[PDB]
């Protein structure tokens, strides 16, 4: 930071992250203030709430000693300063090429490099399997294919049972519909964006049988759990994990919520990778926050201290691994996990396999995650509405390119 693995002296460091990610950043920083003298101060802050706080911070100079961001949100930081640049030391880690890429591709602008990986958070296919039994499916045959994900959510909606939908949308949440549809389309071998990030390529065919399968959910009695339509994000999660969606995408980083309510005599959970309209294709979206140390940090030697130590695959394995979380270090991912739960490592698959993509353009919050953005108003007209999947494509990419 300026010494090799910074300083760790005693000082109080800041760090602001988001509450999709607060049970592992929990486990980050107590596993942190245990083991050094520096320890740090965490704010969980709401994950529609980052953009305004930190904007505002860096017109104030107030910014944390250490910021977590969005993958997708990082782009547009680093490009306006947000990030002290570190370069040098990202470039010094013996291990970078174990670091999930990503991560370190969202800070990097002009030759700098602004950030690593703070928190994985990937996408996956979850179901449950008490509710598979009682429709009459095979609890264990996760979807292979965008069809087979409407045929399973169909039987589930045909229960017909008080508050259970087959699956559910995040309707007014472009970040969980990027962090939920994207992986079907890359699935398949095609493209959301242009190489720049400049242009949306969302009118494909893989896009429209996806939008398509959640069209047809819409339109069956108990298809889409009550709340899909108005579904902000804040509360995406909580349907599945109690119990009233048969299946649907979910962050892998709240999982373990979902094997710790098993382990406690609640319902089984099915995990697997996000499948393709292709039989057999899978994907995932390789997201969650990377860190970089802020333009108003004044202890960035003992910022850099934190920084270093998580890149050790020792810290990878102490804060993610054991608490069976998924590491951002692939060599922790292919070492670390051999006797955690399969699921677990089913879930490390769709990292290791390497067919996941981190979208990266500097719009991406303007055209994909903001409210009523140009690509929610695309899913809501195909899903709820009448589409016009070119019109609203070409709205897409009119933020991702203007300017
Ligand atoms: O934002 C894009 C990726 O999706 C996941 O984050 C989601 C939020 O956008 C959504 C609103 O909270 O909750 C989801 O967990 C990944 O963490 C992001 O990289």
């Amino acid at each position: 930071g300026i010494p090799a693995k910074g300083t760790d002296d005693g000082t109080e460091i800041t760090l602001w992250t988001r509450s999709p990610l607060e049970r592992q950043a929990k486990n980050v920083v107590e596993a942190y203030n245990k083991s050094h003298k520096n320890q740090v101060k965490l704010e969980i802050i709401p994950n529609d709430d980052m953009e305004g706080k930190v904007g505002g911070a860096s017109q104030t100079d107030s910014l944390p000693d250490i910021l977590a961001g969005d993958v997708v949100r990082i782009p547009y930081w680093a490009s306006e300063g947000i990030f002290t640049d570190i370069t040098k030391q990202i470039d010094g880690l013996d291990n970078k090429a174990d670091l999930q890429q990503g991560h370190i591709e969202a800070g990097t602008v002009d030759g700098a490099e602004y950030t690593l990986p703070f928190i994985t958070d990937v996408s996956v296919m979850v179901w449950n399997k008490n509710l598979y039994k009682e429709a009459g499916l095979d609890p264990e045959q996760g979807p292979k294919s965008i069809d087979q994900f409407v045929e399973q959510a169909k039987k589930v909606a045909a229960l017909n049972k008080d508050g259970v939908a087959g699956s559910y949308l995040a309707g007014q949440s472009g970040g969980a519909l990027v962090f939920d549809l994207f992986p079907s389309v890359w699935a398949d071998g095609e493209s959301v964006m242009n190489k720049d990030g400049s242009e949306a390529t969302l009118d494909n065919d893989s896009m429209k049988g996806v939008l398509d399968a959640y069209k047809e959910l819409a339109n069956t009695t108990n298809g889409l759990g009550a709340g899909s339509k108005e579904e902000t994000g804040a509360t995406w999660t909580a349907p599945f994990a109690n119990g009233k969606i048969g299946v649907m995408p979910y962050p892998n980083t709240s999982t373990t919520a979902l094997f710790d309510a098993e382990k406690d005599g609640g319902f089984e959970v099915g995990v697997a990778p996000i499948p393709g309209t292709k039989e057999g294709k899978t994907s995932t979206f390789l997201g969650g926050d990377a860190m970089g140390i802020s333009k108003d940090s004044k202890h960035v030697a003992q910022a850099w201290n934190f920084l270093y130590w998580l890149m050790q695959s020792d810290a990878q394995k102490e804060v993610f691994a054991d608490q069976g979380d998924t590491a951002s270090n692939i060599q922790t991912l292919k070492t670390a996990y051999k006797d955690a739960d399969p699921r677990i490592q089913t879930i490390n698959s769709v990292i290791i396999d390497g067919n996941g993509q981190t979208p990266k353009s500097p719009a991406f919050n303007e055209a994909f995650n903001a409210a009523g953005s140009p690509w929610q108003l695309l899913v809501q007209n195909a899903v709820w509405g009448s589409g016009d999947l070119k019109a609203d494509n070409k709205a897409v990419t009119d933020v991702l390119s203007a300017q």
